[PDB]
């Protein structure tokens, strides 16, 4: 079943900074997990450029995006790359603890938390307005694997079973109680058009 890790100190760090720092712009989290969606799926792209049989798994290169009011859950499913085991326990496929010295730098020096996807850990954005994340995720290679944290230092990961995927990543967001406006159509829709409007692989916004 399910093998408990501690997060690096520096991502512990960033973690609590993300969730205790005062910033109403709280929105930028779904341009840096639409980021990191498209930079999967043009992974996915180039190693299939010379082996097809990558796309096996499924040759559509896309992006969902899927808000459920009763669960209090917004999920962004991209069918890039995947992770492996070790790519998810790796934090994520990031250099998360260099990235956090460069962002928490870069901070003392005169940035905005907006501007985290320039360290390569946007991911961590989640944690503007989700209490809970997991990650499925699913590699060519490997098992369909669980990834989950409420933040406080620690994170799991299991296999998951059922619900296949084929191949790529869902980042699913428990919101915090008072962040539920990003589970409104109209609400995803202006951001996804302020700050995500050319990204190159479709995008599509469920229907409740
Ligand atoms: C390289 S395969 C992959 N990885 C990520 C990803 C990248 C970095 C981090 C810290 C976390 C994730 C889930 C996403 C992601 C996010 N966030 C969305 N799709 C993804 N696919």
């Amino acid at each position: 079943e399910v093998e408990t890790f501690a997060f690096q100190a520096e991502i512990a760090q960033l973690m609590s900074l993300i969730i205790n720092t005062f910033y109403s712009n709280k929105e930028i989290f779904l341009r840096e997990l639409i980021s990191n969606s498209s930079d999967a799926l043009d992974k996915i792209r180039y190693e299939s450029l010379t082996d097809p049989s990558k796309l096996d798994s499924g040759k559509e290169l896309h992006i969902n995006l899927i808000p459920n009011k009763q669960d209090r859950t917004l999920t962004i499913v991209d069918t890039g790359i995947g992770m492996t085991k070790a790519d998810l326990i790796n934090n994520l496929g990031t250099i998360a603890k260099s990235g956090t010295k460069a962002f928490m730098e870069a901070l003392q020096a005169g940035a905005d938390i907006s501007m985290i996807g320039q360290f390569g850990v946007g991911f961590y954005s989640a944690y503007l307005v989700a209490e809970k994340v997991t990650v499925i995720t699913k590699h060519n290679d490997d098992e369909q694997y669980a990834w989950e944290s409420s933040a406080g230092g620690s994170f799991t990961v299991r296999t998951d079973t059922g619900e296949p995927m084929g191949r790529g990543t869902k980042v699913i967001l428990h919101l915090k109680e008072d962040q539920t406006e990003y589970l409104e159509e109209r609400r995803i829709k202006e951001i996804v058009k302020k700050h995500s409007q050319f990204i190159g692989y479709p995008i599509t916004l469920f229907v409740e």
